[PDB]
DNA sequence: ACCACGGCGC
DNA sequence: AGGCGCCGTGGT
């Protein structure tokens, strides 16, 4: 019943804190408190009081550690019931949600957050009793990873502001050309960013066929699915798509980046979240690195903005084909495993297995087919979309999917076994036992059920790839710290480091070894490494 | 400002 | 290929 004692707290208290805004690097610490045995201790001066703690334990511990690091304090994050909640069920992604689900309330008062953290931790710890695989993940991956991520977020990355000015101008110049042409074809200016105004132009004024409908507003859609089907019905459609692409790039990944350069540090502090996704993959925000375009040369132009400090270099490491390697491991398909053991081009081999021709006879269009099939099958691409993407009949798409499963029958078996297990147990799991609940496999609606089926056989693969990277980051960090090198960015299956140019080569060698050897699979883990003054130069 | 929403990236 | 972070719009 509310025992309130003075600051400082006994060792092993849980902390609660309130920030002026959600982003710790940019926030003022408004209040700080700790709780132990349900006894709450409120700090009189929060920043001063941070020096009394030896670690941050509690909800959003990593975020307090980032802010402490900004302030020159080494306050590592430790136990956090968010990590436990996320292990129990990855739909647990926010403190508000976790309190709602398991008891208590996420409020705006630091003492209450401290008390909540303590009770939630005990509760969730009990709920994990006997779950040895999740507990292994907590101890070997999640808790130690949180300290790595704190350092990554607090360190940040240098941007090339002169380059971004030049890129901005170039893109602005092309947007203006496209804009003028859309208006010339429409016969009058209008707001190209307004889908409502664009709907009226395309379908009422120009009279084009309206295929699809919006999802909730019930109007004629102007989505790329519609426009693609009309790219010939009128030249304005192609210009709209080009304009949309550039404006999305500019407004998302050019215009906002310089404003994200911190006044104190001179660096951009991408935020990393380890309890955000269905699969266990790390997420980033401000900016979201995952959605920098990867197909287009546009994406490359953004990566070029990320540069090393003067006298340093960036080292970029990528797990080549890790999703397919994991699929090979999980399915045990001996044909797929052989491709990788033999160190062969996986798409050329797939093509040559698929088509029963020698690898020398595989032409680029065949390799493109194999590549699309490889990932189509992984991601649950339909025959209809496959037929669009390769520009072949629908029946030929169907045949090509069946040819793949004939060649890789244990991949077919594994997908069906995985769906059966998910339907039986209500969840699927990764190699390490990270678990995702999949209730909608029972869904009545075809669309919703099929989405659940894709999640069911994607999560084991994606989440194994995720935890391999996360384990590798945990293993690598202490070794980099000792070389005076640092971890900066993680996205997809890639890790970006920064090191003094004198030690960049040795750092690369060390990181490649650690990542390739993180865990033994039925196939080799292969890491592509590059070194450069900017991220584009390092990963090309 | 707040919100839901279309649209789009992965 | 395939839940959500992101942008700008239009409503209040
Ligand atoms: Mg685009
Ligand atoms: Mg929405």
């Amino acid at each position: 019943a509310l025992e309130e004692a003075p600051w400082p707290p006994p060792e092993g208290a849980f902390v609660g804190f309130v920030l002026s805004r959600k982003e710790p690097m940019w926030a003022d610490l408004l209040a700080l408190a700790a709780a132990r045995g349900g006894r709450v201790h409120r700090a009189p001066e929060p920043y001063k009081a941070l020096r009394d703690l030896k670690e941050a334990r509690g909800l959003l511990a990593k975020d307090l550690s980032v802010l402490a690091l900004r302030e020159g304090l080494g306050l590592p994050p430790g136990d956090d019931p968010m990590l436990l909640a996320y292990l129990l069920d990855p739909s647990n992604t926010t403190p508000e949600g976790v309190a709602r689900r398991y008891g208590g309330e996420w409020t705006e008062e630091a003492g209450e957050r401290a008390a909540l953290s303590e009770r939630l931790f005990a509760n969730l710890w009990g709920r994990l009793e006997g779950e040895e695989r999740l507990l292994w993940l907590y101890r070997e991956v999640e808790r130690p990873l949180s300290a790595v991520l704190a350092h990554m977020e607090a360190t940040g990355v240098r941007l090339d502001v002169a380059y971004l000015r030049a890129l901005s101008l170039e893109v602005a110049e092309e947007i203006a050309r496209l804009e003028a042409e859309v208006f010339r074809l429409a016969g009058h200016p209008f707001n190209l960013n307004s889908r409502d105004q664009l709907e009226r132009v395309l379908f009422d004024e120009l009279g084009l066929p309206a295929i699809g409908k919006t999802e909730k507003t019930g109007k004629r859609s102007t989505s790329a699915a519609v426009l693609e089907a009309l790219r010939e019905a009128h030249p304005i459609v192609e210009k709209i798509l080009q304009y949309r692409e550039l404006t999305k790039l500019k407004s998302t990944y050019i215009d906002p980046l310089p404003d994200l350069i911190h006044p104190r540090t001179g660096r951009l502090h991408t935020r990393f979240n380890q309890t955000a996704t269905a699969t266990g993959r790390l997420s980033s925000s401000d900016p979201n690195l995952q959605n920098i375009p990867v197909r287009t040369p546009l994406g490359q132009r953004i990566r070029r903005a990320f540069i090393a400090e003067e006298g340093w270099l960036l080292v970029a490491l990528d797990y080549s084909q890790i999703e397919l390697r994991v699929l090979a491991h999980l399915s045990g398909d001996e044909n797929l495993i052989r491709v990788f053991q033999e160190g062969r081009d996986i798409h050329t081999e797939t093509a040559s297995w698929m088509f029963g021709v020698p690898r020398e006879a595989v032409d680029p269009l065949m390799r493109r087919a194999a590549k699309t099939i490889n990932f189509g099958v992984l991601y649950g691409m339909s025959a209809h979309r496959l037929s669009q993407e390769l520009a072949i009949p629908y029946e030929e798409a169907q045949a090509f999917i069946e040819r793949y499963f004939q060649s890789f029958p244990k991949v077919r078996a594994w997908i069906e076994k995985t769906l059966e297990e998910g339907r039986r147990r209500g969840y699927v799991e990764t190699l390490f036992g990270r678990r995702r609940y999949v209730p909608d496999l029972e869904a009545r609606v075809k669309s919703v059920r099929e989405a659940a089926e894709r999640m069911a056989f994607n999560m084991p693969v994606q989440g194994t790839a995720a935890d391999l990277m996360k384990l590798a980051m945990v293993k690598l960090f202490p070794r980099l710290e000792e070389m005076g090198a640092r971890m900066l960015l993680q996205v997809h299956d890639e890790l970006v480091l920064e090191a003094p140019k004198e030690r960049a080569e040795a750092v690369a060698r060390l990181a490649k070894e650690v990542m390739e050897g993180v865990y033994p699979l039925a196939v080799p883990l292969e890491v592509e490494v590059g070194i450069g003054e900017d991220w584009l130069s390092a990963k090309e």
